[PDB]
């Protein structure tokens, strides 16, 4: 990267201490930057959900991977569910969304608690596999909790046939009281819902697809126990990607799970970390990962730099790995730090392929975490970091182990009214991204790479502009 | 130490605006960490209670030495109670800990009062010296606060000879409903109590001892007076080693007493200080002194920086002085300004052999101070300061000389209600600088000063990561 | 000065980013150390008290000067007043204080008002200058507030002849119920009261005084209209000091008046100010000016940093000027920004000969300012800064003038309960200053400033140390 | 039959105060000083006073000191019988 004449600290940098000076440009509009990555991953967007069990799950792998994005699923998941997951994301379809499904039996408590497991804002009622009518939360208010869904109004719903053009779609639902639009099939069963919103979306972003046209998935192994076995049987289970991650990735254990991995010609990209220095990123990438995960001490639940004060500011540590990995014709992902479209503009700025996104995502709808409400009524979501899952591994050897084992840190996550749907924030980030690749004037992320000119900034500065949320 | 390229700060550095970078690591787990100190205080772990009298105490006492650590105890306390509680340390177990013993005829208020002197939730009464029942906080709820103990349904509880491995203790009270084990003599007396969590930490922390193998233990003394006469005759009540504490180390006074104090050939470990400096260093140990406190200004009740703009931040003293000792063959204490196992990691990482904790070790039940409740019945207890004590010394001299003496400062200490005990503190500090030798690659502190690297970090660096409690 | 190495900073330091490393000392106590000032101003300690009329008053002149002080009055003051206000000062006794009198006809409501005048807590009734009984708030509590003072139960009183040493009057009060000792003279007139503190006072704090042995006071002039009448007549009053006070001082007009007002060879020593920068020291040093004031900024109530953006920090301003004074022989004087002792330790170090404190005394009983009390019932006073007075100078030409001109700010000053007297507050900073005397190791103010080590920290090193009040 | 006899071995005139023992703890002298009205309790040493306890007097020492550490009063005595 480039920097001002002048701007050489004495100190390392964050996410905070940085801003992007303007140049030269050509670029008209959003709409002509490219934001597909050249690593490997597949995805189109520079967005990466992290494996965590409070983020990752079906909806939000389905939901991300049609957008372009990738998640990576929590390592030590049982195989099955595993198995379970990777073949519902593959079975979706690459342009209409899945609704919350319905029995006229259900009870009206599990209807309106499944309304908020979609953005949709309604469900679909399915009989013998043919939609009969919609549950609304205006439905469901008044009516006795333990009532049956068949006593349920059912509202009329606008109903369009799969393979028409979004346009079209979004034509219908100009005037109907329920944006939402059921796609049946030709043989008249559900195929899924569309939104006027998802029509628009429909344009803009190229779904994440494998060879074989199914949308891509990613899962996570851990350095305990037998490396080789699990990742072996990960990829034979479907994943399109291996992710090796550990709390201190520059250890012997790492590298020889790294080399076991490697060993076993699976052709899936390798993602191992986690690094902040160079010499680490040179260590894991001769090992045989092809991706180096970068950050230790930035994540939202992590307490290593409290409890042990071992850790980075996540820029010159990014950009430091990145300039490693270029060397050697590798690369690198930016993990942790993310509360902005701000940072991950500045980590692709940076030098990084992707950016893997944590705890944000958590405050959304199809986080797997229950929908929780506040005492002002205010909508909110709790998250836990992945705790001893990232460390390396009788019921009195069990408790001595545990003495000394991390707790679980936990905070809210407030929904945005505007942006409680995952969608609402990708759109978010991807508008940022695209803004930074128009000031900066390049049509794709290796020209932001390469044409970004860097400032440094003091606290002031960071307090200048619009009041921060 | 070694800090990174191009972090040269033009000014003094403190705790929050450094980090630790990982390096290449071999260390499996923690518990392959070995925490031994060299500086000659005998100390198995890096953790020295400061002395005064809002810390130091003979519960207090106790409790560190069987855990590896040593008590200073304040300077000025009566020749007698220091004599009293040398013995009472010397004659405890290394292994069982000491109750709350309660006699039948006491009120059941004073038993309220003393269930909290310990962190075993229970009080053994005792009868002829044997247990006859146990009391506990539930029993006495709902009772006439001046009724009897005997009048109290005392519980039964789970009694084991002693010498029992601790294996055998934790299996026997997998299931008892109190979580305490009393632990007899052969004759049948009490010899102590036992818990899960002790049995535990029994065979991790290996407790300071003599030569005689009895618990270690430490006394202070000011320069005021014949200090060679106090010295010698702390030495003779038992101290292990003996310290010189006042604020200003860098005078005549000091030196004066390091020498008539090192005339003695008692044999005995010196600790003199407070310095900031390395001139002051290297006065002290030519002066006598084998080990250098150091420290001026970031105590919790010092005042010197808001009275008199005299202090300086404390890792950059720090390493100052620990490079000035290691010169000449010394060792250093790091004194003050610890709030978090970072610190003390940070301590260690700059050069120091061991690091005195002191009011953040007064929030805990082995305190000496008394228990108190606030208005939302939270519990804390009152610290403060050594003021008058730590300076160089007819009602109209009295008042004249302290028109100009210091105040007492004094805070509340809140009891954290899963860290009641100092023991839980010990093991989140040891745990700390496990993680830290780990993440740095070492396998004792002396290796974590030799392979560890340095950086510097805004104010912004300090704030990434998960809020600070 | 002499800075640590590598501490050489790109910005301007204020006092809280300066801090004072220990030397070597051979100082004893605080005792050892001698404060006089080498100005010749003549004042035993080095504090001044601001030419503001929110501060500068009669009672606080005297308090001040009885302890070493003095005060300077504000400027533009009516001649009479000044006439007035000098001779009181000038009439009072060096050890006994004034205390309030009252008459028996006199309203409750107007002693109850006046018992805060004075930090004494009480005041004496006179009949026939002859002292008669004791009023304090006690007695006046519940009693109708439009009785007279004779139907207050005044109570006895300790009376000792004057002449008498300060320790016998001190023990005379050791049982006394009220710590007031009125002073008779040998006629039996009133003659002052004493208290214990204000005895043992008595013996550590050396009265500032002229060729005639008469408490010192000096006066303010501006530099509108004729500044060498005005000067020359108040020091035909008695002022043994004079101050020509601007808010720029670097001008022509400032030039001007100095060379009007050292033409008259008054012999009287001369004030001049304010600048910040060494040329504007170089310029008012010889054009006439013995002593040069140093600060356009740090003024509690000064807004030009906020109206302007002009100004400086303190500590590198007054560095400057010291140094380029003592060049040419001169003095410095430290003005504004002074909120502990330790802005005065700094000042003192930094090379400055006296600190000029302002607003910080406005918050005590001896202000000119009405005593307030809050809404908790708190008692505090309201100080405001002199807005025009300090700058250069028909209604219609009036109003113009006074539209461009600098509105007076205000903010109040509580009083502390231990120190509402300013006498405590001298008595504050006294014992820091000679704490920092005894922590360099400097029995006098010139080898303060020459054997001073200076330091710079971050903005984490200053919160470093017990919590700021 | 305790409280009967108790109650028929008081004297007509002269109150019962509260009795501490020198080996008492501060908080059972506390708890115990408002077990009448009279404000204060009497320390007994051997069967004859020694001194005067008052919630003053407890205020600011440690809880778990005794009673001897106690600043006692003094106190105003006179004889039975007297008017
Ligand atoms: N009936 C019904 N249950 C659902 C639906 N989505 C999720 N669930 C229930 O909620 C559980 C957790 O949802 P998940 O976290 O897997 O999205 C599922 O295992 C299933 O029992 C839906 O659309 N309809
Ligand atoms: N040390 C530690 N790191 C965690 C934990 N949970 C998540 N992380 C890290 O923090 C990242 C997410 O950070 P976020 O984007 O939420 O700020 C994860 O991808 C992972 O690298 C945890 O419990 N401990
Ligand atoms: N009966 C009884 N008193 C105790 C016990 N521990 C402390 N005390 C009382 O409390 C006082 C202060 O306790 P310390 O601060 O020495 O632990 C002791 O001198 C003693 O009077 C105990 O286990 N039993
Ligand atoms: N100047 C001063 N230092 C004190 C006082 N009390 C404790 N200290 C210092 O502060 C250290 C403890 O700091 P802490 O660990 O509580 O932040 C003590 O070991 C001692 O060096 C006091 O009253 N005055
Ligand atoms: N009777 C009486 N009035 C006083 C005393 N001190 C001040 N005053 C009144 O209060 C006014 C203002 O007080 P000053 O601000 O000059 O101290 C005086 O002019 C006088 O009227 C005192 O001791 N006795
Ligand atoms: N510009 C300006 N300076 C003032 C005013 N009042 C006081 N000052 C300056 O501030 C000094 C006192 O500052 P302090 O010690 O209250 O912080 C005075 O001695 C004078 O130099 C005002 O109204 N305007
Ligand atoms: N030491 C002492 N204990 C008392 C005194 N009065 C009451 N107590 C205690 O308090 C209990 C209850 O008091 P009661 O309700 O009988 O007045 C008694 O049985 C006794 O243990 C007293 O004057 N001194």
């Amino acid at each position: 990267v480039r920097f001002l004449d002048g701007h050489t600290p004495a100190y390392d940098l964050t996410y905070n201490d940085v801003f992007v000076v303007p140049g030269r440009s050509d670029v008209a509009s959003r709409f002509d930057v490219d934001l597909s990555t050249v690593d490997g991953s597949g995805t189109t967007i520079p967005v990466v959900v992290a494996n965590m069990t409070a983020v990752a799950g079906r909806r939000m792998a389905e939901t991300v991977a049609r957008r372009g994005g990738i998640v990576v699923l929590p390592q030590d998941l049982p195989i099955t569910a595993v198995s379970e997951t990777v073949d519902f994301v593959k079975s979706r379809d690459l342009v209409v969304d899945t609704p919350v499904t319905l029995s006229p039996e259900d009870s009206v408590s599990d209807a309106n608690a499944l309304l908020h497991k979609r953005a949709h804002g309604a469900a679909v009622v399915v009989f013998e596999g043919r939609p009969i009518g919609l549950v609304t939360e205006a439905n469901c208010a008044g009516v006795d909790r333990f009532a049956r869904v068949r006593d349920i109004a059912l509202s009329d719903f606008v109903t369009a046939p799969v393979g028409t053009d979004p346009r079209e779609v979004f034509d219908l639902l100009e005037h109907a009281p329920i944006d939402v639009a059921v796609m049946t099939a030709p043989d008249g069963t559900l195929a899924g819902v569309l939104t006027r919103t998802g029509a628009i979306r429909a344009g803009i972003y190229t779904p994440a697809v494998d060879a074989k046209g199914r949308l891509r998935i990613a899962a996570a192994v851990g350095i305990n126990g037998d490396v080789g076995a699990k990742a072996q049987a990960l990829a034979e289970a479907g994943a399109d990607l291996l992710v090796i991650d550990t709390a201190h990735g520059h250890q012997a254990k790492m590298l020889d799970a790294i080399k076991a991995v490697a060993s076993l010609d699976l052709g899936l990209p390798l993602v191992a970390g986690n690094v902040v220095s160079a010499e680490g990123t040179r260590d894991l990438i001769e090992a045989g990962a092809s991706i180096v995960k970068v950050g230790v001490g930035p994540g939202a639940m992590c307490t290593t730099r409290m409890m042990t004060g071992v850790g980075r500011p996540q820029f010159s540590a990014v950009v430091e790995c990145a300039a490693a990995a270029r060397q050697l014709g590798g690369h690198v992902w930016a993990d942790g730090g993310v509360r902005h479209p701000r940072d991950v503009a500045l980590a692709l700025a940076a030098g990084a392929s992707n950016v893997m996104i944590g705890s944000w995502f958590a405050g959304t709808y199809e986080s797997p975490g229950d929908l929780l409400f506040d005492r002002d009524d205010r909508p909110y979501k709790e998250s836990y970091g992945m705790a001893s899952k990232r460390a390396v591994a009788s019921s009195f050897d069990r408790a001595r182990k545990g003495l000394f084992e991390e707790g679980i840190s936990t905070s809210r996550m407030s929904l945005d009214p505007a942006r409680g749907g995952v969608e609402d924030l990708l759109d978010h980030i991807t508008s940022g991204v695209r803004s930074t690749c128009t000031y900066v004037g390049a049509a794709n992320l290796p020209e932001l790479h390469e044409k970004v000119v860097l400032g440094v900034q003091s606290a002031a500065g960071f307090a200048e502009g619009h009041p921060l949320p």
